């Protein structure tokens, strides 16, 4: 079964646990390129009553660095916010809980904004069919494939 965090049947407890960054996409490509602040490799999501604790690592000069963030529920069901290189809000438009999680995020910094979309998998990679469904979701948000970066060959430390 599949759900969206904004849907009535969403079960947030089911996204708890191990996740890996498979693909990142953005309408401001520099944010997810090699030294971008948003080129983040997810490791796990810990579901709490009104928040999510996100564990990531960043990479630089082939060196990993851990980082944890707390995302708080906002007034809209299925939406969370977190302060990181500006103000961010995100939702999960589509997940099947057992294989993939597709997230959509809006960042606001210095009076500007950009969209980030991420495809996360329970394993370190996903099938080509799920990757295509993700490309279709990015297209629905005005993000060209040339702005979609598959990181499945670089998500391990
Ligand atoms: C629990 C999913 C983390 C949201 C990250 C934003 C998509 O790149």
């Amino acid at each position: 079964e599949e759900a969206s965090s904004t849907g009535r049947n969403f079960n947030v407890e089911k996204i708890n646990g191990e996740w890996h960054t498979i693909i990142l996409a953005s309408d401001k490509r520099e944010k997810i390129e090699d030294n971008g602040n948003f080129r983040l490799f997810l490791e796990q999501i810990h579901v709490l009553e009104k928040s999510l604790v996100l564990k990531f690592h960043t990479v630089r000069d082939e060196e990993c660095s851990e980082l944890s963030m707390v995302a708080d529920k906002t007034e809209k069901a299925g939406e969370y916010s977190v302060t990181y290189d500006g103000f961010n809000t995100f939702t999960i438009p589509k997940t099947d809980y057992d294989n993939f999680l597709m997230a959509h995020l809006i960042n606001e910094k210095d009076g500007e904004t950009f969209q980030l979309m991420g495809l996360y998998g329970r394993e370190p990679d996903l099938s080509s069919d799920i990757k295509e469904r993700f490309a279709q979701l990015c297209e629905e948000h005005g993000i060209l494939r040339e702005n979609i970066i598959d990181l499945s060959n670089a998500n391990r430390c």
